[PDB]
């Protein structure tokens, strides 16, 4: 029994037909080089991801949504211990500067997309419960709030290739498992199936950056803060940004409504935690301003 | 379309056969007059609730487990604003003392059971992820810790009858909906399908006790605290207290594994929040010592 | 020169004609044995106190207002250091039990009235700025929230006689001055012109109960908390509960508008600080439950 | 009726004779391009502002006093949520960099002066109550502390022109009223009669920077902090830095003493709050170190 | 090698001659049934303990000192997690009510003495460094404050018999060692050489009451708070309450002065930590009011 | 009598023979230009310093140890008030830029070495109590953690010359005494026998930097944090990094064991406090990134 199993989901390479188009539309609409694990997991269910994504799309594609993710991102620093810079440690492992930069770019890309995924998951979860995810505000978006951000990945960004956990070394599986468990999560975030090609670094990240704050009041309060930012932000959308499960009862069985309810709630927590975690990983390299900047859609 | 939907679940009256026996075994083993909403929802899926319960039962029937629930309960007070006693407000609504005592008894019974359900859900959720829910400790429980508590509901305690949301008044549905949404929950806890026969009280409870603290750092920090207590405590069990989803892959589909993962996580949060909420409601009548006492299994 | 001046105000014995009736209606509507210092100072301006009181009266005379004052009272404990009971020191000074009880009664009366005066001053100040002090809520008060509390002082309560500061001893003056200055106030609260006939007690109270928390984050946070409570609570009034200065410009000169504006604001802070202070004094004798109880209008 | 009234005051253009001299002396002694709103309101009273200012001037013109204002400035950052940079948003509204820099300069000027006005108001308020604002210390100021700062506005700085609220657009009135009420203030600070020529920016500032922290414990603790710094600081002046109201009773009536007492207290809070607000506004553009720097009198 | 060593000290039974008189004088002046471990350790050095006690005695025997120890005691509760009552566990282990009361009496005795020992050690340590421990205050103590408390142990109290650690069971050594190391202390407090005859209880106390808070911010802040209370309090003594090491250089060697400096500082911390610990143990039995009461010298 | 005494210790110039070798080995192993005051004082006892240093040396000379001290250093900022930069005061006093840089360099040297001395004293103290200082971690250091940092003082660094306190001016004695007593220390840290040649600066530092945070919760929590960092970090050492007193009983007398136990505990606190203090002094010149950088051994 391997250390880490593969969690059930429609992996990037498994999406077919319309769901594959949805995955690509998520990548391009959100300008992110991976489809979040929440999506991938929930995409195993009929209808919901496509439907919810269709509602979210026009709302998440705007500058207003982008500003909300930026607010999330800016607010994602944990007032925790100060971390040492992993750079010298990676240099001591003989990583080149180019390799460290590849890691830093991967962190940046994750730190760009995760806050947008907190917007996404918030919109999906809140709308699932008929809570406010747009359309209720008296004033529609004005000025350039309503404008669309660019479509597609930013230049020079390619899609991530998430490592195959079953194929991964025990070391990779172990650190992904440790990171998972340190935060009482259910699986390694996509971020770690990205970063987990460098389990040497992830072990440093876990010891220096993540384990010291996992499950702490300060981390949880940061998550609370950013979840609140996301939740408030989506109320400014011009139209609802997900689908209500009570509207889905012809498309989904009771059992699927229950599972997706759980999943939506768990992922709303998970994305906020992962948003913080990877920002904190970049913060160790750089500092909070860099790690929370919007480096892609400005 | 009504204010509040019925969330999918196996309601107490719907359980049949071996699941009805599990439900009764839960009532009797935990000494609680209701089967928690998370169990009722999760019991729509095959295998899991029966199998997890079978693992949990010998753990949760011990005095050790009971002390863990006591520790949760004792630590469930939110360091929030001081609440006014609802008693005079109920007396102004013309409630008799008897009727007020009926409500206080209901709160006491929920306050007894909820922390045990936090142990339950923590055990289920952590075990599902192969995290520590027993059997790893240096030695077995002994002494007082190992003794089973009594089986069955306490003297004078009968099962609660949860109200049927579909049949409830708009006022009842509204306050259950408001209480659900005040905490960003997915449905009304069983507690409120109990207390919701008194929506005039629940409106006061929401106003006075719950709304002022819902989503607040103080509340969420209390939930973190008691979740941590429960999570630490189950490590003391003599044997694992749930099932791991990687052991359930012949019983559950990928989709059900994902749904149950979500559910377990959501309910591990939900039960903590509700434990705190109904303790807070009793605290308003009484104070923290009474609201957090173990009144039933000493 | 004495260390303490008499601050300009219409003292209880100086009010005449309609203003005297207003003072008495304040005593009797609020069931308090003193007209608060803010009112007595603001009463030297034409119009405002009578006009603002007229607006407030029907709102402050209700159970709803009384519950708001209770919510303030209940939340007025500072999370500060634990205080010793002054009783032994007073006994050792030869105070009789009777006199200690006279002092405790005086504290209880002040602690009854002060939260209601915080509602009063908050309504006045908020309304002065056209902020919400009633009438905007969609739902009017329902049930018995709208009922009047009894008119007049509670049985066995007589009006306080505030000491004449000019005639007071140096020791009374000094401790009132010291208490004023410890909190950066402008004058001794009425409370201290009542309690300051016992300056030996006030010196103990200053040392034990007030000085250690004056100006602290804990005190000021308590004050913020009860100010907020009052400010929120007055929005529930059925009609606005003061007058707007922009509606007073035929009755008040610019200079008077400016002075009253400052006075309103200063007294909105003063009354919250004093509410906390005298509650804290009683808390040293008893404890927070007793010191924050509504002992008069239930 | 207008959304916003003009509050009674001697506006810049209304001061005549000796009071105009005083205004100019305040501009030049403090090196600020506006006479604070507290001064302009209080200047409608005879004697007090000239008399208080005469006492304060030799104290506030010192480098010691400047250091105090620097300490206030450096300590005015609220440990609140992180704010997005308004720069992109102003660029989206088509503002040139030049115009943005004009706004940043105006914020800088406000941020320079407001801490000094907190020294001023603290001196005035504490001296009014005969509390320590100088002359009680062991040593007189000596060395660098004693040197007068430059007189006059800094190079390239011209006096601000405060917008006429009666002539302002509804948009400007609305945002000034919103900012006023967000902090439970009595009128728009001078700062907003300066910045309110850009109501598009002030709407951003209110949503991004001010509203999220208004009335919060963090803001109010910041204010407590800087009020304290100022209050401690002025004890180091060589002689009292204001006038006591007990010494003013031939110059001011009882009513005016009461009005000024309120106004002083209200402005001592107002000016701290506005100090923090406009520093926070600059912080959103440029960070806490830039926002809290002394850029003018070094 | 045993689990626990006996730390060097002049144990109660080893003190001879004038040092035995000093020990008895400490018992009788402080009204405590043990000479604290700090004194016993420091009493191995010549002169210091007799001299410093001579200075302290007239100061600590006063009601003013007693009131200081009461403020410490009252402020020694840690705002930690809520503890279960150990009573049921002890009952289930077959302790009798009488044996439980014997333990509760022991805790009460300890909780009476330890605050006074924090006065003692504070006075010693601060006086060692020529810091203020009396004689600098404006007034001599007058009145109640100056009165000596009674001399001798309270009615019904006899001296404790501290267990001989070398003769103790491994179980007692172990729990003493664990309690010592949980708080990074150097040895078991006298309290645990009292309570360690019930190592069953101390194991419960360690798991339930002490480990959860040891080395925590809350515990350390409690200790800071009470250390501060003692340190402020001894400044009100009429004359210095220890000896300065610079006045002991004919009595002590450099090495002894260094050693005693370290011991005094260590015990200043130790006694505050133990004060809190044993109060917290009694709190688990009863509650903070009982655990912090002065039950012996009123 | 002078203001400040010289505390008993083997000063740098006093160490002879093997102890002088140990002092030089400390300098060179830790790359610090002074032997800490704790070492100097404890070196007056036989055996302990040489023995404990022998155990610590191979552990403290590693990159792992250095990363520990870096973690300490980076976490040493107190979340206290923002400080003004002393530079303008020093320039105004006629300090030259060169001199200010000599000061800044001294601070940087101290800030490099103090965190390492906290590792040192922590190892010594915890080992003295048989607590974990190495050799118990399942995994030995790997990679370059085990590698030696360079031996010797960093290029361009010479030993500090600590001032002779007996020969110092009253001004230097006074500021050293004030700084010692502000923190309730026993003597001036080596840092102030270095910096105290500039008492003008230390007076500014005490006023601007140290006094406002001494004894505060924020300071002491920072110290608790860094002490915990150090204490956890030494457990990662490959073998124990000091000597247990129970292994020293042939080499030290009971009185020396007691004194050293006290001194070790006291210095484990002292070094933490001094670490934070000098970092805070450099932070006033620069900011937290600079003041907590490792400028010497990277």
């Amino acid at each position: 029994r391997s250390v880490l199993g593969s969690f059930p989901q429609v992996d990037h390479h498994q999406a077919k037909g319309q769901l594959a188009e949805v995955y690509d539309d998520i990548h391009n609409t959100m300008r992110v080089p991976w489809v979040a694990f929440g999506i991938r997991v929930m995409s195993q269910f009929p209808h919901f991801i496509p439907d919810a994504w269709a509602a979210l799309k026009p709302n998440i594609e705007t500058r207003y949504a982008e500003d909300g993710a930026d607010l999330i991102r800016l607010n994602s620093i944990v007032p925790g211990p100060v971390m040492p810079n992993p750079t010298p440690k990676l240099l001591r492992l003989g990583w080149t500067e180019s390799k460290i930069e590849e890691l830093k770019t991967a962190l940046d890309l994750l730190n760009y997309g995760n806050p947008k995924y907190l917007i996404l998951i918030t919109a999906f979860n809140e709308a699932w419960h008929e809570r406010d995810t747009g359309g209720r505000a008296p004033q529609k978006l004005r000025g350039r709030d309503a404008e669309r951000i660019p479509y597609g990945l930013p230049n020079s960004v390619e899609k991530f290739n998430l490592l195959d956990i079953e194929k991964a070394s025990d070391r990779t599986q172990t650190v992904l498992r440790d990171i998972r468990d340190a935060f009482l999560h259910h699986g390694p975030a996509s971020d770690y199936r990205v970063l987990g090609v460098w389990p040497d670094y992830l072990e440093i990240a876990l010891r220096d950056s993540l384990a010291p704050v996992a499950l702490s009041a300060e981390y949880d309060e940061t998550a609370r803060r950013i979840r609140k930012i996301a939740r408030e932000h989506v109320k400014g959308f011009d139209k609802p940004a997900g689908v209500a499960w009570r509207d889905m009862t012809e498309k989904l069985s009771a059992e699927q409504i229950a599972g997706l309810t759980g999943l939506l709630f768990m992922y709303n927590r998970f994305i906020a935690d992962i948003t913080i975690a990877i920002i904190r990983l970049k913060q160790a390299f750089s500092g909070p301003e860099d790690a929370t900047a919007n480096k892609y859609t400005n």
